[PDB]
Protein backbone atom coordinates (compact mmCIF):
# COMPACT_ATOMS: atom_id res chain seq x y z
CA UNK A 1 0.00 0.00 0.00
CA UNK A 2 2.52 2.71 0.94
CA UNK A 3 4.37 3.75 -2.39
CA UNK A 4 8.67 4.59 -1.62
CA UNK A 5 11.18 5.66 -3.87
CA UNK A 6 11.80 7.85 -6.82
CA UNK A 7 9.28 5.94 -8.66
CA UNK A 8 6.23 6.24 -6.53
CA UNK A 9 6.21 2.13 -6.39
CA UNK A 10 5.39 -0.26 -3.80
CA UNK A 11 7.85 -2.45 -2.11
CA UNK A 12 8.77 -5.58 -4.06
CA UNK A 13 12.01 -6.61 -4.43
CA UNK A 14 15.15 -5.63 -2.73
CA UNK A 15 14.76 -2.42 -1.18
CA UNK A 16 17.84 -0.23 0.55
CA UNK A 17 17.23 2.79 3.06
CA UNK A 18 19.21 6.18 2.93
CA UNK A 19 21.35 6.89 6.13
CA UNK A 20 20.87 10.62 5.47
CA UNK A 21 18.24 11.22 7.98
CA UNK A 22 16.88 13.74 5.85
CA UNK A 23 15.91 12.01 2.97
CA UNK A 24 12.77 12.68 1.83
CA UNK A 25 12.34 9.40 0.34
CA UNK A 26 13.83 6.69 2.08
CA UNK A 27 14.03 3.61 0.59
CA UNK A 28 14.29 2.71 -2.76
CA UNK A 29 14.21 -0.32 -5.08
CA UNK A 30 17.63 -1.62 -5.68
CA UNK A 31 17.29 -1.20 -9.12
CA UNK A 32 16.19 2.68 -8.98
CA UNK A 33 19.70 3.37 -7.55
CA UNK A 34 21.59 1.00 -9.64
CA UNK A 35 22.31 -1.56 -6.91
CA UNK A 36 22.61 -5.18 -7.46
CA UNK A 37 23.79 -6.47 -3.90
CA UNK A 38 23.14 -4.31 -0.40
CA UNK A 39 25.88 -2.16 0.12
CA UNK A 40 28.14 -3.11 2.27
CA UNK A 41 28.37 -0.01 4.79
CA UNK A 42 26.30 3.40 4.80
CA UNK A 43 24.47 4.25 1.92
CA UNK A 44 23.37 7.85 0.60
CA UNK A 45 20.85 7.92 -2.29
CA UNK A 46 21.88 9.73 -5.31
CA UNK A 47 19.69 12.57 -4.61
CA UNK A 48 20.83 12.85 -1.09
CA UNK A 49 24.58 12.58 -2.50
CA UNK A 50 24.09 15.41 -4.56
CA UNK A 51 23.24 17.47 -2.16
CA UNK A 52 26.04 16.25 0.16
CA UNK A 53 28.86 17.05 -2.57
CA1 LIG B 1 6.40 9.76 -2.91
ZN1 LIG C 1 11.79 2.55 -7.40
ZN1 LIG D 1 18.44 10.07 0.45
Amino acid sequence: EPRYCICNQVSYGEMVGCDNQDCPIEWFHYGCVGLTEAPKGKWYCPQCTAAMK
